[PDB]
DNA sequence: AGCGTGGGCGT
DNA sequence: TACGCCCACGC
């Protein structure tokens, strides 16, 4: 597809289809972290990454292993993916 | 293993 | 613009 939103930061060649995609990416350059955890006051560049971070404080693990007699659960989907891959 | 985080992707 | 899924990489 077409990607009209190009990043002009020094030595960056990243380009995107949407303007929010560019603005999100550019936070990696500036170090801006607009989202703060209300529990430990750590700051984050993104709201979705703040959300999964908060689960470290509560121990909430919404993603359970489907293998029989395996009670392993995880805070994020990608953790479960790696776990399921492990089970062969 | 647990999680920061960069990017794709949808709504 | 926001919101929050997924996937992968690299500690
Ligand atoms: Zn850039
Ligand atoms: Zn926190
Ligand atoms: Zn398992």
């Amino acid at each position: 597809s077409e990607k009209p939103y190009q990043c002009d930061f020094k030595d960056c060649e990243r380009r995107f289809s949407r303007s929010d995609q560019l603005k999100r990416h550019q936070r990696r350059h500036t170090g801006v972290k607009p989202f703060q955890c209300k529990t430990c006051q750590r700051k984050f560049s993104r709201s979705d990454h703040l959300k999964t971070h908060t689960r470290t404080h509560t121990g909430e693990k919404p993603f359970s292993c489907r293998w029989p007699s395996c009670q392993k659960k995880f805070a994020r989907s990608d953790e479960l993916v790696r776990h399921h891959n492990m089970h062969q």
